[PDB]
């Protein structure tokens, strides 16, 4: 286990400092294109939603003493179609009980790209309508998608996310349920989503406690 | 200067895990009530907007070595009307250039309450409308306010925020411009706002580099 300090880079196109954060929404992609998947094997993988460039990474022990970067996690891969494009160095899940029967799971993967690539994906964003009075108004994902290209550069660090909503029974450890972003379903905030409302300014630092194994 | 790790408590009423974060919006308060102000003197103060309970604080040097908590910052006060309700232990501003002529300044104050108190304030929340296509849709503050009570407990740590939008010329160091949350004006995200969309789960940790002087 490590304490990991990420220094955020500039937003990845089509994102911008003054725009809503676009994330991949579905479990499919346009014709001729592919999702980015973070996979343990063919039956256990999560589809990339959030994509964020990380300028640098500082590694520490769990009590904050300085450490050299670990080696890649064996047996995890960032895949496009059937080819591995990045190594995974650290992982973390945030599990939130919205209710006992509705859990939100946000998975974060710190990855380093080994073959540069681009994908066209169906993108959307979080939004929240104004409402009158003290009524609850939900954090939602826009239904419509905007098809756009996303580019990943060799040698770059990236932070990838996936958020699932799991109904009913939960498994006991790492959750592999792969669920597209829902529209019409309330999300909560968790520490894995704080960078996905609008891009945080380049040079912003965030600290996470992360694992180097599933 | 310190690296400060905050462990978030439960949301403060009227907030909840499943609700938008309510923040104080204006520079005034209902009849018979008062804003919370974080003041250096009568001509230099910021009005509380965000209010968040912090369960615990861990203090480190700038390179992450463990440290005892500092003493309160002399000459800063958390005031209600004309009475000091809390000591300020650490401060930080995030300054964002939306454009060269529109800067966003988010100030964070880590405080410990010394006399418990309650205020009724005019509250609002951040929202973002759905829009079609790849149009930018702004992060805004709802115009309408909801009047509600906010309670602060003796001995508790709290994180207070203020965000200003400054038009034109900027001062060179700590910005004392006190500006209510605007409606109809785009906000960006900064590291001081990441906990103010919806409450982060109790026990979430966030790390900040903070000062113990202005």
């Amino acid at each position: 286990e490590y304490k990991v300090v990420l220094t955020f880079g500039s937003p990845m196109s089509p994102n911008a400092n003054n725009k809503q954060t676009w994330v991949n929404k579905p479990l499919d992609a346009p014709s001729g294109h592919y999702n980015v998947k973070i996979a343990k094997d063919v039956d256990h993988y999560l589809t990339m939603q959030g994509f964020t460039s990380i300028a640098s990474v500082d590694w520490y022990t769990i009590d904050f003493q300085p450490s050299e970067a670990p080696a890649p996690i064996k047996g995890l891969q960032v895949l496009v179609n059937i080819s591995k494009k990045a190594d995974v160095y650290a992982v973390k899940q945030f599990v939130t009980a919205q209710t006992n029967n509705k859990h939100q799971v946000t998975s974060l993967f710190l990855v380093k790209v080994t073959t540069g690539f681009q994908v066209n994906n169906y993108l959307s964003y979080f939004y929240r309508a104004s409402a009158t009075g003290d009524a609850t108004t939900n954090l939602l994902v826009r239904g419509d998608t905007y098809t756009a290209g996303i580019s990943f550069t060799q040698g770059g660090w990236y932070l990838l996310t996936n958020t699932s909503i799991v109904d009913g029974a939960m498994p006991p450890g790492w959750v592999w349920n792969n669920v597209e972003l829902k529209t019409n379903t309330a999300y909560h905030m968790d520490k894995g989503l704080v960078h996905l409302i609008m891009p945080l300014p380049e040079s912003t630092q965030m600290c996470y406690e992360m694992l180097t194994s599933i």
